[PDB]
DNA sequence: CGTCCAATGACAGCC
DNA sequence: GGCTGTCATTG
């Protein structure tokens, strides 16, 4: 059955388990976490940031069958010879190669986090998390439990699992402190588990012709996306405390300007008090098919009197103080080696497309720079790198744009995008009559939707919304676009005829998302599966390309530099030197560079990012240097 | 009965 | 009166 093997009670048996351990080229391992639940407990271990109740008491190790080798991370031990020292001497010696070797995390990132942090302990192998594999098996499912991989890929060891709720709970079952029982055995049955799954996993993935991808972009996103967590994002308290002040200040002339229009105090935040003053007091219009007062009804009435205007003005800055400068000052925290406050969002790499978003909270949703009659309110400004640093920005030009042109081969579009010359600008300037150069940014983020939108598959009903005109005639935009673009059209033909036969759709890497509403019989799910297959491809093809460049970006930092990984490796432990990665944003790359190496840096990432992929389109990088987000400028280099 | 896609998440407003 | 989804925002 099951045999847990205390390695740290003899000396004779841990010296035994190091010289195996010293010639596996693949085992698991899993760390044992605790609760502190009572002093009186006398349980000693490693404390965990943030977790300050819960200690790291051992590890577990697995490489074959149901033995599970426990290494005992607490003071104590049965051979008091071997000290705690020698113990981390140890661990330390097998956890980094000299030779090729393979170690299998579940939840990787959390773990090489408390390994570094709590530990003291970097782990130097290559990386394989099961919940990874089972990503890209199938990119729609839920996201893994422990109970969920053994059910699908070990279920001959399910009664392992029984009794130990927290299998159910997504996190680690030895990470999960919550859970009553032990330490010793949560561990001891998840690297037993895990690896022997894995084993599993790996060999549904080489079917697949997916284990070159497992080993070269996904796991290592894990680890770029493992230093930026530990890196963190810069956060001046003092900048987003003053615009806080400006966004209610507006607030307050808008509620005063308001009432005075109405005649009344009312609650911005009740729409019948909305609605009443509106409809049933100014007399305003109701919508077709009605009292509503959304943002789509709000615009159409902006034009018969200015308290809608005000209306949707209110809502854009109460949503950018409630939503925004709420959670980033209540997650902000303290750097002490950094001498700053710093905020750390949570990557979230389990997505449909492929793309990688954050959470708690979610960086990428800070509002952009709008203007308010009072100058611009830029939240952005509040994110800025340390003291003698510079935030390092680059992205893709039209990453989904470029690949669209060398999938679909269209020699139009390609010569256009060849040519310098703004895609959306030239939109706007076909659409609203103008010159491109006069084309603001608000008016080009309109054409940027538009674009996008017809190329997805939006309607005409949509496109006249959209665009505000009738229906009748966006069909004609959309007509003029399927005759000037005939490639992207084949593109999308054809693409649909491949996901009703294949019921999937790949994207560049050869990822597949399988979409089995493309032969449902409702004509709005099938037509949903429709765009969904050609946005995957793209969408999900840019997301392969992003994540290629930001490991070669890595892997070049990490031999250009021979500083620390990130900014969590010098707490695990001098000016702060080299490029740190802060922040992705699906086709942009943050980094937090030092002053003295923000020239290099800049050159580094702008080649890697054109290098990364090879298509029959230039991949067009621009770099942008800024004493924060909201600050950044041209670099030419 | 809802026809661009992807994503997170605090409140109005429930059923 | 807690429990969603909805309509904010970003790409
Ligand atoms: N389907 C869809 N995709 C979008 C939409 N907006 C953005 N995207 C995708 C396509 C490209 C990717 C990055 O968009 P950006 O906002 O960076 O715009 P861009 O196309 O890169 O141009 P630029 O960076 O010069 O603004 O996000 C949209 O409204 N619909
Ligand atoms: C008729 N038209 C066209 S083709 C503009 N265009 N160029 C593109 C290169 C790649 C996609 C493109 C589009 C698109 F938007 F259609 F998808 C248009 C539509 C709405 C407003 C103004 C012009
Ligand atoms: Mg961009």
């Amino acid at each position: 059955s099951l045999s847990i093997i205390d390695v740290a009670s003899d000396q004779n048996l841990f010296q035994t388990f190091i010289k195996e351990w010293r010639c596996k080229k693949r085992f698991s391992i899993s760390l044992a976490c605790e609760k502190i639940r009572s002093l009186t407990s006398s349980k000693t271990g490693f404390p965990i940031k943030g977790c300050d109740d819960t200690l790291v008491v051992g590890l577990a190790v697995c490489w074959g069958g149901r033995d599970a080798y426990y290494f005992s991370l607490q003071k104590e031990s049965l051979d008091p010879s071997l000290t705690l020292k020698d113990r981390m001497w140890y661990l330390q010696s097998c956890l980094r190669k000299e030779k090729e070797c393979s170690v299998v995390i579940y939840d990787f990132i959390q773990s090489y986090k408390i390994l570094l942090l709590s530990c003291g302990i970097s782990l130097e192998q290559s990386y394989e998390d099961p919940k990874v594999a089972c990503w890209l098996l199938d990119p729609d499912s839920q996201e893994p439990t422990l109970h969920s991989i053994v059910t699908s890929f070990l279920p001959h060891e399910l009664p392992l699992l029984e009794g130990m709720e927290t299998s159910q709970g997504i996190q680690s079952l030895g990470l999960n402190a919550g859970s009553e029982h032990s330490g010793r055995y949560r561990a001891s049955v998840e690297s037993i588990l895990i690896f022997n799954s894995m084993n599993q996993l790996n060999s549904l993935l080489q079917k697949e012709n997916l284990q070159d991808v497992f080993r070269k972009v996904e796991m290592p996103s894990q680890y770029c996306l493992a230093l930026l967590e530990l890196n963190g994002i810069g956060f001046s308290t003092a900048e987003c405390e003053s615009q806080k002040h400006i966004m209610q200040a507006k607030l307050d002339a808008i509620e005063t300007q308001a009432y005075q229009l109405a005649g009344h105090s009312f609650s911005f935040t009740s729409s019948d008090d909305i609605a009443e003053v509106l409809f049933l007091e100014l007399k305003l219009p109701p919508n077709r098919e009605q009292f509503s007062t959304s943002k789509d009804v709000l615009n159409k009435l902006k034009a018969l009197h200015p308290l809608p205007g005000l209306i949707l003005e209110w809502r854009r800055i109460t949503n950018a103080i409630t939503k925004v400068v709420f959670p980033l000052q209540r997650e902000k925290c303290l750097n002490p080696f950094l001498g700053m406050e710093r905020i750390y969002p949570v990557s979230q790499s389990h997505t449909a497309t492929g793309r990688i978003t954050f959470t708690e909270p979610n960086i990428q949703n800070v509002p952009r720079d709008f203007e308010i009659k009072m100058f611009s309110i830029s939240m952005r400004h509040a994110f800025v790198p340390f003291p003698g640093g510079s935030i390092l920005a680059a992205d893709y030009s039209q990453l989904e744009l470029r690949i669209l042109a060398h999938l679909s081969h269209d020699r139009r579009l390609i010569q256009v995008l060849n040519t310098g010359a703004d895609v959306f600008r030239s939109i706007a300037a076909e659409w609203k009559m103008i010159e491109p150069e006069s084309v603001g940014d608000d008016l080009r983020q309109q054409a940027k939707q538009i674009c996008y939108g017809i190329i997805y598959g939006m309607g005409a009903k949509s496109l006249g919304e959209q665009m505000g005109i009738k229906e009748n005639d966006a069909a004609c935009y959309i007509d003029s676009f399927k005759s000037r673009y005939t490639g992207i059209n084949q593109f999308m033909t054809e693409t649909v005829k491949n996901c009703k036969r294949d019921g999937f759709v790949q994207t560049i890497l050869g990822r597949r998302r399988y979409l089995p509403g493309i032969k449902d019989n409702n004509p709005y799910r099938k037509a949903h599966a429709e765009r969904q297959a050609i946005n995957t491809i793209v969408q999900g093809s840019a997301a392969d390309i992003v994540k290629i460049a930001t490991v070669n970006i890595q892997k070049q930092l990490e031999t250009f530099h021979s500083t620390f990984k990130s900014h969590g490796h010098r707490e695990g432990m001098c000016p702060i030197r080299g490029g740190f990665f802060i922040l992705q944003l699906h086709d942009e790359l943050l980094y937090e560079v030092a002053e003295e190496d923000v020239v290099q840096v800049a050159q580094i990432v702008k080649n890697e990012m054109e290098s990364a992929v090879k298509l029959s389109v230039k991949l067009k990088v621009k770099v942008k240097i800024g004493a924060s987000w909201g600050e950044l400028k041209d670099f030419d280099v």
